[PDB]
């Protein structure tokens, strides 16, 4: 009983289906998260002293996770700070807490927290100056072994950067035209970060 | 320049938005079959022989898979046949073979090729008489590696059983209302299978 402009029902559909890229996305990538940290041999050889030997010169949490799945940045945090760093495929001395404006210890107990549910985290970060999506979870083994204290549990974080031509596919992916960062045209901010997600406010959906 | 009904556009939208949907569920699968795939303990462990211990007991390959990730059905496969069945997250001797109305010896073949180029399959299957995801990836070490033979590589294969409930869930991700199996309503075939997807034909978008 309620009529609406074509070019308004355009831009509310053009927001639903930006906002459920990223949650999808977002979504997806915890799932991924917890498939990598409630591992046993992961517990093993990354819940105490990192084995870069076995992560990355063994490829179980390497470069791939890069130059296949995306992942700028992987990390392994503890109560000391940044345990293992790999920075756009490439092994790095650099803390994760330099590279985002969020905070370690904030990301490290989130993540605890939440593995008791078997669960992992998620928000958006700025990472080096660009939009990120951040999904981590606790670095545990799984139901056969015996119960870990999580509150010493590592944590896994995995840093999806949000770059012009990720977020250019992204839009295809939901029927969004020219989804950009922003330096007329919708846009939406990504909730803790400075960054504005933006588009050309027309109707979601095919080429047709 | 070309207008066009209310109801048919809501038609063309839905339709382009359920396709998206198993579009980008699927390809979201081809790279968690691929992580779990390409992974030198998999091939240690499930290349030859299959370590039910390794995979199952030790949940290495085992039921979260299905509690978790909703793989209905993971199995090894190799020339001989399946040697590795979980079925809702219970081991069984059942064959791949049995449980769809693919062929085991095309889906190895098709998942050994792509291999080579790092990538896995996917096709939609007749699933127990349900509609669902299928994705397969050769097992295959990491390059540090000696150069196999992908010609006697065993591959892996995750199915995707889309029941009512996650059908509904998916629908809800993308904007879809009621999206069930098909026993006015929009529908299309998934190709491959003699089932059809069905929803209301309506605006997609937001609950708004």
């Amino acid at each position: 009983s309620i009529a609406r402009h074509q070019d308004d029902i355009a831009i509310e559909q053009s927001h639903f289906y930006v906002e459920k890229a990223l949650q999808n996305r977002r979504e997806n990538s915890e799932q991924f998260s917890t498939t990598y940290s409630f591992w046993t041999d992961a517990y093993v050889y990354l819940g105490n002293r990192v084995d870069a030997d076995w992560a990355f010169t063994k490829n179980n949490l390497g470069s791939v996770l890069y130059t296949t799945n995306g992942y700028d940045g992987v990390f392994v945090i503890d109560d000391r700070g940044t345990r293992y760093a790999m920075l756009e495929g490439e092994l790095s001395e650099r803390s994760l807490a330099d590279s985002l404006n969020a905070d370690t210890g904030d990301i490290l107990r989130s993540a605890r927290r939440a593995a008791v549910d078997e669960a992992a985290i998620s928000r958006y970060v700025d990472f080096d100056g660009a939009p990120a999506i951040l999904v981590a979870s606790a670095i545990k083994p799984t139901s056969d072994h015996a119960p870990i204290d999580l509150a010493k549990a590592s944590v896994m974080v995995f840093v999806d950067r949000l770059t012009p031509a990720k977020l250019a596919k992204l839009g295809g992916d939901y029927g969004i035209a020219n989804l950009h960062l922003l330096a007329d045209k919708e846009s939406l901010a990504l909730e803790g970060t400075p960054h504005r997600l933006a588009w050309v406010s027309s109707r979601p959906g095919s080429a047709m």
